[PDB]
């Protein structure tokens, strides 16, 4: 109860908070590389204004 | 006919000239200020080309 409970219950819960947190960090990196890549040539304030959310 | 018709004929006509070539540049300078001028703020390439004909 004290060491292999603990582990199970509450003892992976700081790597899966990091974990879960980390690939949101991902996911949102994603769609900016995306969001980074749809502007027109002819632009500068849409270059700048993607570039500042990339 | 040694001076004073040779300066009536001949003798003010690099000062027309010079002043003809010169308001020309300032009639090309009066237009390319009016064009400097319509730039949208959201803009930049146009604002690169306006300002190089400036």
């Amino acid at each position: 109860q004290q060491q292999i409970q603990t582990l199970v219950k509450e003892g992976l819960r700081g790597f899966r908070e990091a974990r879960r947190d980390f690939w949101r960090g991902a996911e949102s990196l994603e769609a900016a590389l995306t969001h980074n890549a749809e502007v027109p040539r002819r632009r500068a304030q849409e270059a700048e204004e993607a570039g500042a959310a990339l």
